[PDB]
């Protein structure tokens, strides 16, 4: 379950957040960390296509290689809050598990700046049991943690210590269908 209202920052700047590009996860902390393996890759492209505002989402186990995509449309809460249904879809944007209620997650932009930011997300998928999810993003997939987001996460109230890196994995993204999924 999950516990915390994470406060999105102040002076959002969407525009920015949401310009096309991909954002590769850095760092995760799971508040509930037996929810996810202790060796991950995930990654994301958030625009806004044709209107709409998007995600697009890569996960990638590095040892078992499950591997999947998923698009949402973004629904509104407040400035650096939303509400995302979404729906799995191959690279190509084809829908295998169609939208339905219940499987959502909140997303929450705690920080940003044009190379990093720190999110929360909250995952609701049917009736499994899941918790709280904080991630450090970059643009450059193997960027170390800059101060910038290493200050937001004290900010926080969270040690950056206990966050597990994605880095040593050695994962590999598809860029391209990142983006291209945001118009699906
Ligand atoms: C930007 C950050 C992330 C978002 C928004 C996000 C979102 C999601 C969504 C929407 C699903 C369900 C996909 C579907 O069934 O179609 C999912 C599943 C999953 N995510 Fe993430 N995720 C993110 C980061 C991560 C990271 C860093 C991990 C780390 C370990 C992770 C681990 C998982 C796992 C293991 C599942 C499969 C749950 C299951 O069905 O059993 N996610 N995530």
């Amino acid at each position: 379950a999950c516990t915390k209202n994470a406060i999105a920052q102040t002076g959002f700047n969407k525009d920015k957040y949401f310009n096309g590009d991909v954002w590769y996860v850095t760092d995760y902390l799971d508040l509930e960390p037996d929810d996810v393996p202790k060796r991950y890759c995930a990654a994301l492209a958030a625009g806004t296509a044709s209107g709409k505002l998007k995600e697009a989402l890569y996960h990638y186990d590095p040892k078992t290689q499950d591997t999947f995509y998923d698009v949402s449309e973004l629904q509104v809460e407040s400035l650096g809050k939303y509400t995302a249904n979404f729906k799995k879809v191959d690279k190509n944007g084809n829908v295998k598990v169609a939208v339905t209620a219940g499987n959502y997650y909140t997303f929450t932009v705690m920080y940003a700046d044009d190379s990093s930011a720190l999110i929360h997300t909250c995952l609701h998928k049917g009736n499994k049991d899941l918790g709280d999810l904080y991630a450090v993003l970059n643009r450059n997939k193997d960027a170390a943690a800059g101060d910038k987001v290493k200050s937001a996460v004290s900010a926080a109230t969270l040690e950056f210590s206990k966050f597990i890196s994605t880095k040593e994995n050695n994962c590999a993204y598809d860029n391209d269908s990142l983006k291209s999924l945001l118009t699906k």
